[PDB]
């Protein structure tokens, strides 16, 4: 009785887009970036229309991927809980590529395509963008140039392999294949590069070459290729009759949990009145969540897109080398931001070493090993029970269940394994 | 509609066991040094060691082991591979079992689960086990934690240096990891065997042995229903053979109808490496399963007990011996047999993650040669025909093998 499959030939055939149902309008953002962005994903930024009709070219593309993923019921970890809540996950982590952003991914690829693109180019640190990229591009016949920064290129290999086995074309940043690149390396031979200057590199040859560029950030239109992850959701809860009472997940930059969270949002905004919970967390070690400064900052490191008004504790931002959390990133989406400034949605913030035990413990229990990014939402549970005990009811609790983490089991070792 | 999902509550409440059906008597284990039988008796699970030569063609699945199929991933869904029917230009049909998708990523959890359970009925203090590419020891480090027993895994060693992240996957779920040879491959299985017998511990099989295969034919229950849900009864079933129990636990179901029924007219196609060749360089006779002669003799195709593969050989299929009822039908020509090299499996695999989008275990990718075969041999007699694989697991954690061959 654990796991709720959604029939492939019931997979939702739109994205939601909150932005006409925000409560009050979304303080606007801040070219080139129109040379190598996708016109549509341009388009789709400013969108009025609450819904955009998913491409079936795309539709087809998310079952090739293993769309729709499954709910599954945690019944173990709701025993070790006392039985107090209901804990429902909805699994990201079961697409091909083990996450939610090879949604919004093979959705840049084929505006990129539409666009008449020659190949797509990308940047990716620890690889997870990278990877997704990869697939979304073979899965479209899509030549695919992803600039990895030089030391993660050589840290952590194994998602470069996986990019490598999709056919993508993997360049270690700064490059040679730049002029941008080229004159970093006649700083220093072996460059190690950083994020920034990698979407220097990936923009710069798009720019170039007649290629177009694939954004992986907080804009909207990366959020809202994500919400089929929430419009499958919220069709799976409504068939086992089950309403969830709270919706949690982590934020990395945040579109993982908007795209869960806001189908449902997005009723109760129209209906007038918030009844649920919505709790999302990040980590301590980068408390952009519980300690950012909502103002208009810069989206990437490279300050290639317009500033954004968004929670941020600075683009500048480096965390410890210590953590290996996997939330890196400086700022929350625009949307999201908004949403918590109203009280609508609540932040939270753990230590990895708090993260991590519950990492372990999941495992254990329910048997499937968690993303280090995903194990930040855990902690919340522990708080939900609380409550949930003092309530009289059994509370059911959606999860944002972002990723496995296979390919992060280093992360884990450095943490847990000394 | 490219995915067939079986609801769980549709799930197959028992096992099968092919013994009865088989055309003829299996050459029963033989034993020399007179210690080995009753060692296997101290160290195997009291009703594991039974089921060995049951004879009901069908065992109950345990109330307790069903809950963790369904809580592992079963039932696993059956995929239809498109975009690699156009690549080979639609001249067959193309459905893949996907073992993968239970959360260890392979078919191994399927018996590991029913192992450990039974460990658990003997009052067991802990459990041993080897493993080489880790899937097995993950799916027993998985199976123990969920069972709440204690769990010692004895790691290859190449194995266990090259593939941490798997070592690294075994200690998430609680176990005990060891490089073999250890301290009290092959000499894994001995190592483990050992280790066994003292303390107070029961040794986990993984493969080759009759209850190993009936336990993993849950999956083979399972495919049989999803296609007959598609109304697709399928002309070959393939697979990869290391010790030959994803295969037998696909195909067994399937066989077992057809051998009872007078007639098979399925053609049931299994590949190894070329290797470590025992699938067709190898020879049916009685030879020892571990390293170091502690367990039964056993009659199956076998290339010694003592062959060790190359070091650049990251494919996986090592083992040097094909389970003896496995062996009986490719020597009955049953099933066909066939072996392909690490390169030429490895460049199907990176054809097949950038066609479908799923990465294959490296063990997985010699099925892939057989497809192409397949697929030229319905070209020329213009029939086209249909295709069950057994996906017997995902690379995920097998990248860096991939890379030593594919990436320079
Ligand atoms: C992914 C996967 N697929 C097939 C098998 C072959 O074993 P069987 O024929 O099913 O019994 C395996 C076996 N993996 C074992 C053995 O390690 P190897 O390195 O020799 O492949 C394991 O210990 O994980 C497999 O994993
Ligand atoms: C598995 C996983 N979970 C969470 C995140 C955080 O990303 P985001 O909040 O932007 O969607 C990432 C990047 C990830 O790979």
């Amino acid at each position: 009785r654990i796991r709720i499959d959604l029939p492939q030939d019931e997979i939702p055939a739109q994205w939601y887009n909150i932005l006409p149902d925000l409560p009050e309008e979304l303080p606007p953002p801040q070219e080139l970036l129109k040379e190598v962005l996708p016109s549509k994903v341009l388009e789709l930024e400013f969108a009025k229309e609450r819904y955009v009709k998913i491409p079936d070219e795309v539709l087809e593309r998310y079952l090739q991927v293993g769309r729709p993923t499954p709910i599954i019921r945690a019944k173990r970890l709701e025993e070790y809980l006392g039985n107090n809540i209901k804990i429902y996950l909805k699994m990201e982590s079961y697409t091909y590529t083990g996450s939610h952003k090879i949604n919004s991914a093979l959705a840049h690829v084929y505006y990129a395509k539409l666009d008449n693109a020659k190949f797509v180019t990308t940047e990716t640190g620890a690889g997870q963008w990278g990877s997704s990229v990869a697939l979304a591009s073979a899965l479209f016949r899509m030549k695919a140039h992803i600039f990895m920064v030089r030391t993660s290129y050589y840290a952590k290999p194994y998602r470069k392999y996986m990019m490598q086995m999709y056919g993508a074309e993997v360049h270690p940043s700064p490059s040679d294949l730049t002029e941008f690149g080229r004159q970093l390396l006649a700083k220093d031979s072996n460059h190690p590069g950083s994020l920034g200057i990698a979407i220097s590199d990936a923009v710069e040859y798009a720019h170039k070459n007649g290629g177009k560029y694939v954004v992986g950030s907080v804009v909207n239109s990366d959020i809202m290729f994500k919400t089929i992850a929430g419009m499958e959701a919220k069709k799976q809860m409504e068939l086992i009759g089950e309403d969830p009472d709270y919706i949690i997940g982590v934020v990395g930059g945040g579109s993982n949990y908007a795209a869960l969270a806001y189908p449902f949002l997005g009723d109760e905004l129209r209906s007038g009145k918030v009844r649920r919970k919505y709790i999302a967390s990040g980590s301590s070690e980068v408390p952009k969540m519980t300690k950012g400064v909502y103002k208009y900052d810069y989206p990437d490191t490279a300050k290639l897109l317009p500033m954004l008004k968004m929670y941020t504790i600075g683009s500048d931002f480096v965390p410890p080398p210590v953590y290996a959390g996997g939330l890196r990133y400086h700022g929350v989406a625009p949307t999201l931001s908004l949403l918590i400034s109203k009280g609508i949605v609540q932040a939270r913030d753990y230590s990895q070493e708090e993260s991590f035990k519950w990492a372990k413990l999941f495992s254990e229990l329910e048997g499937y090993i968690p993303a280090p990014e995903t194990s930040h939402a855990l902690p919340i549970l522990a708080e939900i029970a609380e409550e949930a005990k003092k309530s009289g009811e059994r509370k059911t609790v959606l999860v944002s269940f972002s990723g496995h983490g296979l390919l992060d089991l280093g992360n884990y070792a450095s943490v847990l394994f000394k």
